[PDB]
């Protein structure tokens, strides 16, 4: 028996039905990119699903009795253990129109609105947008810019290298300050497609004021090919910057998608389970939130909109308990 939330259940990084969940998570993305958000969610859920079972599918009747299998995804499962292929999903990969929002939706500071609307004004290709420059934001330059490099997997090695430049720049400018790496690498990926760090210090408003020392001397050192700092106003609301760092390799070098993010450490413990993942993990950690316990939660805390409370959190493993779930190490929310 398969618990229906995400949050309910562990959901580790390798599994055995990655060509059954990578083909419902085409038509979800698929979805995604006309709008259809119900849509999307449903292929989501069903790809998950696939993701916690012990073993793998190999006939249609291990989809009896699993949560979030209706009939359309096992149709797409069924087609694939019959057939070896799901002639929907081959004419999704091969639609000009996929694959359009696919290149356009992977560049920097693009989302689905905007790949949309480029789509429709006729933009298919990437020398497109650059003959257009005037529809282009500074963050969108920067991507097309290092569009190769950014879309070249980032390794756990890379990560590494990166992680000590960030940690000896923030040592320098606060004693005490920490670094903690967050995202799919913190959950075990070995590979990824940006790197996200979150900064904080025990003192809370000691780390006032850090974020821009960093970048400076970050950039001193060569390692910035972009920067965008943004103040306070799901982690827009913390003091951040959106990052192209060049990190060096031998004879050579590779931009690299980094954001960094301040929390004040008493926000710490919701930005680094926000932050964590996986988007759909937190997705339905958050429904059951507020679904089942009438709390709202997100990446600065944890509230009652009734009696207008908060949780004070020491840590994720605080969040979990407080809202009656089993606590899950962040290498089991690969949902
Ligand atoms: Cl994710
Ligand atoms: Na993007």
């Amino acid at each position: 028996w398969m618990p229906a939330y995400a949050c309910q259940r562990p959901t580790p990084l390798t599994h055995h039905n990655t060509g059954l969940s990578e083909a419902l998570e085409i038509l979800a993305e698929a979805a995604g990119f006309e709008g259809s958000e119900g849509r999307l969610l449903t292929f989501c859920r069903a790809a998950s699903v696939l993701k916690a079972l012990p073993s793998p599918v190999t006939t249609l009747s291990q989809l009896q009795g699993l949560p979030h299998f209706g009939e359309h995804s096992s149709r797409v499962v069924q087609e694939l253990l019959e057939h070896g292929v799901c002639e929907e999903v081959e004419r999704v990969r091969r639609s000009e129109r996929y694959q359009t929002m696919k290149l356009f939706t992977q560049i920097f500071g693009v989302g689905v609105k905007t790949a949309d609307r480029w789509y429709r004004e006729g933009l298919r290709t990437l020398d497109d947008l650059r003959e257009q420059p005037q529809k282009l934001t500074q963050q969108q330059k920067a991507g097309l810019q290092h569009h190769q490099d950014l879309s070249t997997p980032v390794l756990r090695s890379d990560v590494d290298a990166l992680q000590q430049v960030v940690e000896e720049a923030v040592g320098q400018a606060l004693p005490g300050a920490t670094v903690t790496l967050t995202g799919g690498f913190r959950r075990g990926k070995l590979q990824g497609h940006d790197v996200d760090f979150l900064i904080t210090h025990p003192k809370e408003g000691q780390e006032a004021g850090l974020l821009p020392r960093v970048m400076c001397r970050l950039q001193d050192q060569g390692l910035i090919l972009y920067h965008q700092h943004q103040h306070s106003c799901h982690m827009d609301a913390f003091e951040r910057s959106f990052c192209i760092f060049r990190l060096p390799q031998p004879g050579s070098w590779k931009a690299v998608r980094v954001d960094l993010v301040v929390a004040p450490v008493s926000q710490f413990p919701f930005a680094l389970l926000g932050w964590t993942g996986s988007k759909l993990f937190q997705r339905e950690l958050r429904r059951f939130s507020r679904k089942e316990k009438g709390l709202w939660l997100n990446s600065h805390g944890l509230f009652d909109p009734e009696q207008k409370t908060f949780f004070q959190a020491a840590s994720e493993e605080d969040i979990f308990r407080h809202l009656g779930l089993e606590y899950l190490p962040p290498e089991q929310r690969n949902a």
